[PDB]
């Protein structure tokens, strides 16, 4: 019936519009179609009649129309620096002959008709950059094609009389370069990709800190004046390119004018466009200057960007408009029986010549004619006689001027291979009208891709190796994009001598980031989401021949008709074409420059190095009147400065007072070069923040909405969170308070309404026909709206017991609730709908929100995991979000108050609203795509995950498909949420098209520093004043600033914010917290909020992160890595993450016995027992240094104890290897006194276990993935001699060495190969032959220990594998970098903070150390004491039970102490929590003799 009436008012709406050829009537089209085609394959009421059906179709043919719009009069074309000007004004020419009433706008940056030398500069840098990065990481093997890079480099010395043999050089130094082995070649791609974006990223840190709105040629000049050495003969070579490419454009825009007139063709300059200087598209126009490898060809976001702008026809400037029907008809009468001529590529390019020469008035036999036979030259000399001999102005014929609304037709080409046809869509030819759809897709698209491809760097924790098995379709993958960007850099230009078939790198045009491909699969996308009228588009999943233009005939029964084609295209077959760009026509040369790299300035570019600031070099510019002024501030800031960016965890309140004050140091000081230092420790600073993550707690929950029809997409998602992993912790939330005021809501709005089931359905649609046919219509909705909410208004102002109490019983209480509703309605009679059909309703709404909680408890009663809580009960009395239960909160966005409060509330992980799915694995993936198509797995993963949770098996798919996917373990298919990381500044967000939102929410882990949940609960709390000021009536300026006096939640105080929020009050005083918080601040969510809150205590990273997201960058609070897919179209939530092709790699899990043995209290006796033995067996092998420091954290074998592993993998120096050995020892001494002893710890100290645990369990996962994948790291089977080889001569630094149950490392520490094992600890040898001997060994020490090991009764060579990688950085990428300070800071615990400061307290009358007191054990509020209290803070001090119990069970407490603690007991009480203890603290043991002489020899000393 919804469908129905929908129907009707679609159609009751259309036929009344001002035009019907627009937007909103294709909208509504398409929506009617779509719904009726639901409707005619919806057997609702049986299959009806055939002739329903019949019905149906020819309806649906019918309503489709044309909509056709006409195209601007407009001819595009965009001018490429070098360009010469003599072969473009042929076709110029040509093209305005041919079209008549068109105009022809040549479009010139004359702001970078350098960039190609700042290009070729940056460049040449970075691929320095990368060579000494790669012989740094090889230094065993001397690679000798640097050798020869570098030798030419330096062998270059002239310039005028050099360039071309340096070039030549290289050309030739490219085969050297085609002889490496292929993971030195995936490392030089990948390391000159990252280089070429890292310096990117450098140019537009000096635009920002320069605070330049446009980017010209100066400002790159000055730009590499500040980086490189740049001389003045450089920058006279740069102008004298700018000034020649000026000429040349003036040149030949003068000629076409004089000979056209100057309004026919006239020149555009591309920075008029509104385009460039958008943020969402984040100067993607510069990148795409610099990621480049089509020199030649013009830029591929101009030509949408001018479309979009200006629309009309774009066209290249190498192409000639299609030959008439006469033209074709006298070629094949010269021709009789030969179709070569109009098919082979060379004939026709020559015939091509021979009419654009006759066209132009030139000497028309002066033709090439190259390597054709004499036969073909003189057929080709006849014919182009017969066709001069015919008039001009009907040569060539013009393209269709009409076209669908919001489309873009492709030109089609046709190629005749040596193995066939090649028919594939080109950029280079386009039609559109101004601000189109379609053109913002394929922009948008275009934004994606190139975030997609800006992922080497934004994504630390990236893929470096991926073994290149399989790439096919759209393939993004950045190792091919880096190999061909070394191939253009290296080897010249591309097209060199042959390429491929017919001069034709199709793989290059697979390859391009926004080339045809982009396009034509965009707008196939966009085709498919128009609805059923976009399938007359799509023909099996490939664009039709109506989408493109040219198209000719496929059936002439043999090759092609070539008289009438569909439509009308071009001539893109032309002399000037890439088949003489390469080799005929001279190579452009003057786009190179020559700059030696010897004399980069490091300092400048903290994005590449980390530079540490010193007294000595970091002023050595600075001018005298700001040195001896700030210098001595930079001087004692060095100290901390340091400290900061050499750490492994953040210290937010060194970090804000540093930042603070650097911005203050910005603020009052006036220099250029002072400032451009400071800036780059500003920029050290952001990086440092973006480098560091923290994992997340391995917790779903999910908010889910209990009015939604359909049930079985919250029960996928938790069984599929349920599958994914073992240890998954699912939440479901709800809060009975809601939904009873969501119904009291209903309740109220329909009385409102009343101021104002076949039988039932049949009356409602007659009344709301006989409404829709008369006056009613069109003047009341809007009023029916209005008059709910305000009387919504007026029902909360009341405030009677209806309002403060809600009703929450509703068993007997209902009959005032009723007089009540009788007193607001304006029937004035009884039982209207109100003592009848009212109780029903509300019985209605109470079975189904509890039928809906006991379904959802009932089918996970068996899962402990699966916990369902009320948010009621979990959140404080009197909090922000209670009071906004208790008053009688509604909107939308309670839940995202909810997800907030909850979390400052203590739970962690991910938080969402929607039912997420894990993410589908890359063994999914792959067995997906033995079969389909890359574009059809987005399709067909539901079904897959249908069969993998559900065990439905479908008919869509092969059975070979359904027995793989039964094969492998659920938890294998599905990526779970261990092992995610997120930003230090804690909650995370998801993102679409770059934008965050707040569908995801990605909070850190517990007991890591939260600053974001602090801001915000302080924000909500004053959004919160905010509505109850906008309740009242009662608010101006004065109030609304004191209110917002003492808040972070002031920088958002300005005038017009001021007069935005009185008016909105003004307007309608009852407002959502979301929407004041768009009011006042303008940002549309709470999640673009929390930056700026940030930049209160971050005045200068907070602004540099801010303004670095509309250059290309992430926001510091998105995702990168999404885990977590939605259900109805299966796509990554993450910033720049497509799980399609970027899946992650499955995590291989270890299992135990459920009987394993060693619990908490029976641990120790493993190490009691073979301890001794572990270090007589070292010192047998020799060992100079053996130390141990066994752990008691992971009592069990599960993760084969891999994450302590990987920690000592962390280290790797002496220093940190102890630091993270002592942090360690500190805290499997809090766990055993936590958790075995059941004694609670102060607040640092459990955070700090918290920490460690979080960190341990991240690791863990992360190592058993790194373990079962080959391409990240090289497994091998047990061997002495292939090991001490591989430490020896090809030169590893760090290796495990895992057996089935536990894990072990070696290092190189320093020249002594130190061996770690968790449990005993660590032992150095001087070569690596007897380390591997010890191992060995030290598996078969104990038949206990061998079996706890999983190697009894099993061969030792077969089950022991050895891990390691190809170079160190690829360990730096794997292993995070905050490890909350384990392996750089020593953590104290709280005792050693209290024993450090020496003051002692005034309690109960006597005196007594911090340290002792605590040692007793204080509780404040149950919760240990860790300050010294004040006096108001004694007589609130309890004594807690336990702690002292065991206190006296470990010391023996002296007399002069004991009559303390008894006056301590006596004076306070005991807490309820713990137990009482007898006072027995009494000291007589043995004999004060052996104090006597201790006392006598300190005295003596």
């Amino acid at each position: 019936a919804n469908e129905i009436i929908e129907i009707k008012r679609i159609m009751g709406e259309y036929n009344l519009l001002p035009d019907k050829n627009s937007r909103n009537g294709l909208k509504l089209l398409q929506k009617q179609a779509d719904l009726l085609k639901i409707i005619m394959e919806d057997t609702s009421v049986t299959e009806n009649t055939f002739k329903n059906i019949e019905i149906a179709i020819t309806d649906i043919k019918r309503e489709y129309y044309s909509h056709t719009v006409d195209i601007e009069k407009n001819i595009h074309a965009i001018w490429v620096a070098g360009s010469p000007p003599e072969s473009i004004s042929d076709y110029i020419k040509t093209f305005l002959k041919t079209y008549k009433e068109f105009t022809y706008y040549l479009w010139v940056d004359e702001k970078a008709f350098g960039a190609a030398k700042f290009t070729s500069v940056l460049k040449q840098i970075a691929f320095d950059l990368a060579c000494r990065t790669i012989q740094q990481n090889t230094p065993q093997k001397n690679i000798d094609f640097i050798n020869l890079y570098n030798e030419i480099r330096k062998k270059y010395n002239n310039n005028p009389s050099g360039q071309q043999e340096y070039l030549n050089k290289l050309r030739e130094l490219y085969a050297t370069y085609q002889k490496i082995s292929t993971p030195l070649k995936h490392m030089f791609n990948s390391f000159f990709l990252e280089n070429m974006i890292k310096l990117q990223d450098n140019f537009f840190n000096y635009c920002i800190v320069k605070g330049v709105t446009e980017i010209n040629d100066e400002l790159r000049i000055n730009y590499l004046k500040n980086v490189i050495k740049l001389s003045d003969d450089d920058i006279g070579n740069y102008q004298k390119t700018i000034n020649d490419n000026k000429d040349r454009v003036k040149k030949l825009i003068l000629d076409l004018q004089k000979q056209f007139g100057e309004n026919r063709i006239s020149i555009k300059d591309v920075n008029s466009l509104t385009s460039l200087s958008k943020s969402e598209n984040n100067h993607n126009y510069q990148t795409e200057m610099l990621l480049r490898w089509n020199y030649p060809a013009a830029s591929d976001l101009l030509r949408m960007y001018i479309l979009k702008e200006h629309g009309g026809i774009y066209t290249d400037t190498d192409m000639m408009p299609a030959y008439s029907k006469q033209v074709i008809f006298k070629i094949m009468m010269q021709t009789n029986g030969d179709n070569r001529f109009l098919e082979d590529l060379k004939l026709r390019r020559a015939i091509s010549d021979g009419v654009l020469r006759y066209v132009n008035n030139q000497n028309i036999d002066e033709v090439n004619y190259n390597e054709i036979s004499d036969a073909d030259k003189n057929i080709i000399k006849k014919i182009l006689t017969e066709i001069s001999k015919m008039p001009e102005d009907s040569i060539f014929t013009k393209i269709n001027t009409r076209i669908p609304r919001d489309t873009m037709p492709i030109l089609r080409r046709y190629h005749l291979w040596p193995d066939g046809w090649n028919i594939r869509g080109l950029n280079g030819f386009m039609l559109s009208h101004k601000g189109s759809e379609v053109i913002d897709a394929v922009i948008a698209g275009q934004n994606q891709a190139y975030r997609e491809l800006r992922r080497i760097r934004d994504n630390i924790h990236s893929e470096i190796y991926f073994k290149q098995t399989d790439e096919l379709s759209s393939l993004p993958d950045t190792d091919k994009i880096g190999g061909i960007l070394v191939k253009k850099y290296l080897s010249g230009s591309l097209f060199s001598k042959f390429r491929q078939d017919t001069i034709i790198p199709e793989a290059l045009s697979t390859l391009q980031i926004s080339g045809p491909d982009l396009i034509q699969r965009k707008m196939l996308q966009f085709f498919r989401s128009r609805g059923v009228l976009g399938e007359e588009f799509i023909n099996e999943r490939k664009l039709s021949d109506k989408a493109y233009i040219g198209v000719y005939k496929t059936t002439g029964t043999g090759k092609y008709d070539w008289l009438t084609p569909e439509s009308i295209g071009v001539n893109d077959v032309t002399p000037a074409d890439e088949s003489t760009w390469c080799i005929g026509k001279g190579r452009c040369v003057d786009d190179f420059l020559f700059k030696d790299v010897s004399t980069l300035k490091t300092e400048n570019l903290p994005e590449l190095f980390l530079t540490k600031i010193d007294t000595d070099t970091f002023f050595s510019q600075w001018s005298t009147k700001t040195k001896k002024d700030l210098q001595k501030k930079i001087q004692d800031l060095t100290v901390r400065y340091n400290e900061l960016i050499d750490s492994s965890t953040i210290d937010f309140k060194n970090l804000y007072e540093i930042d603070q004050m650097l911005h203050m140091i910005m603020l009052e000081m006036n220099d250029d070069i002072a400032k451009r230092s400071l800036f780059s420790l500003q920029v050290q600073i952001s990086e440092k923040i973006r480098r560091m993550t923290i994992p997340v707690d391995n917790i779903i929950n999910i908010y889910p909405d209990l009015h939604k029809k359909n049930d079985n997409d919250l029960s996928m998602s938790i069984k599929g969170f349920l599958a994914s992993n073992p240890h998954t912790k699912i939440n479901i939330l709800y809060s009975n308070k809601t939904e009873h005021n969501i119904f009291i809501k209903d309740l109220f709005s329909f009385a409102v309404m009343e101021n104002e089931s076949s039988q039932e359905a049949n009356e409602f649609l007659e009344i709301s026909t006989f409404i829709y046919e008369n006056d009613f219509l069109r003047e009341k909705i809007e009023a029916v709206k209005n008059k709910m909410n305000s009387h919504e208004l007026y029902f909360e102002k009341i405030k009677k017991e209806q309002n403060t109490w809600q009703d929450l019983s509703t068993k007997e209480q209902k009959l005032q609730l009723i007089k009540a509703l009788k007193e607001i309605s304006g029937n004035t009679e009884k039982d209207s709908h109100y003592d009848r059909l009212l109780d029903a309703f509300f019985k209605k709404h109470n079975e189904n929100i509890h039928n809906k909680i006991q379904r959802i408890k009932d089918e996970f009663k068996e899962y402990s995991r699966v916990a369902i809580h009320n948010i009621d009960k979990v959140i404080f009395k009197g909090q922000t979000l209670d009071r906004l239960y208790h008053e009688g909160y509604v909107f939308s966005d309670i839940n995202t108050l909810s997800r907030y409060t909850l979390h400052g509330l203590g739970i962690t992980g991910v938080h969402t609203e929607e039912n997420l799915l894990p993410a589908p694995s890359s063994s999914l993936i792959n067995i997906l795509k033995e079969h389909y198509n890359e574009d059809e797995i987005s399709a067909k993963l539901p079904l897959a995950y249908d069969y993998i949770l559900n065990k439905k098996e479908s008919s869509s798919i092969p059975v070979e498909i359904l027995n793989k996917l039964s094969e492998l373990p659920p938890h294998e298919l599905l990526t779970p949420v261990l092992g995610q990381s997120v930003n230090p500044l804690g909650m995370g967000y998801s993102s679409d098209n770059g934008k965050i939102t707040e569908q995801v929410i990605v909070s850190g882990a517990d007991g890591f520093d939260n600053p974001i949940s602090g801001l915000i609960y302080t924000y909500l709390e004053d959004l919160y004043n905010i509505h109850v000021r906008m309740r009242e009536g009662t608010l101006n300026s004065q109030n609304l600033r004191q209110l917002l006096e003492n808040s972070v939640s002031s920088c958002f105080l300005t005038e017009q914010s001021i007069n935005k929020l009185l008016s909105e009050a003004e307007k309608r005083p009852y407002q959502s917290l979301t929407e004041i918080h768009q009011h006042l601040t303008g940002l549309p969510t709470i999640a673009d909020a929390t930056l700026s809150l940030l930049s209160v205590g971050l005045p200068g990273t907070g602004k540099l992160l801010r303004r670095e997201q509309d250059y290309g960058r992430p926001p510091v609070t998105a995702i990168q890595d999404s885990t977590f897919v939605l259900p109805y179209n299966f796509k990554g939530i993450g910033f720049n993450d497509n799980i399609i092709s970027s899946a992650p790699v499955a995590s291989s899990l270890h299992f135990i016995a459920e009987h394993a043995k060693y619990t908490l209290l029976s641990w120790p006796e493993f190490y009691r027992h073979h301890a001794q033995r572990w270090f007589e067996m070292a010192k047998g092998y020799g060992s100079q240094n053996i130390d141990f420091h066994p752990q008691s954290l992971l009592v069990t074998q599960e993760g084969r104890c891999m994450g302590l592993a990987l920690l000592y993998l962390q280290t790797e120096d002496t220093a940190h290897y102890s630091i993270l050995q002592e942090n360690l020892m500190t805290v499997s001494a809090l766990h055993q006194t936590s958790n075995r002893d059941k004694l609670p710890l102060s607040k640092d100290d459990n955070s700090l276990m918290t920490r460690t645990y979080s960190l341990i369990e991240m690791l863990q996962y992360q190592g058993n993935k790194y373990i079962t994948n080959e391409s990240l790291l090289h497994k091998t089977a047990w061997n002495q001699e292939r090991i001490t080889l591989l430490f020896n001569e090809k030169g590893v630094k760090r290796a495990l060495i895992s057996t089935p149950n536990h894990t072990l490392v070696l290092q190189q520490l320093e020249d002594i190969y130190r061996l770690t094992d968790p449990n005993f600890g660590h032992a150095d040898f001087l070569s690596p032959i007897d380390a591997l001997k010890f191992i060995e060994a030290m598996i078969q020490l104990t038949p206990t220990l061998q079996e706890y090991y999983g190697l009894l009764n099993k061969d030792i060579n077969k089950h022991i594998q050895v891990h390691y990688a190809e170079s160190d950085m690829v360990w730096n990428k794997l292993l995070p970098e905050n490890d909350a300070g384990l392996s750089t800071r020593i953590q104290h615990t709280t005792t050693d903070r209290l024993a450090n400061l020496a003051e002692p307290v005034a309690v109960a009358g006597i005196s007594l150390p911090v340290k002792t007191l605590y040692d007793i054990g204080a509780t404040l509020d149950g919760r240990r004491i860790t300050s010294p209290p004040t006096s108001e803070q004694i007589p609130s001090l309890r004594l807690n039970g336990d702690v002292l119990n065991d206190y006296l069970s470990r010391t023996v407490l002296t007399p002069e102490q004991a009559d303390n603690i008894r006056k301590i007991l006596h004076t306070q009480g005991i807490r309820s929590g713990t137990r009482p203890i007898d006072p027995e603290m009494i000291r007589g043991t043995q004999d004060d003799l052996v104090s006597s002489q201790t006392r006598l020899q300190r005295q003596a000393t």
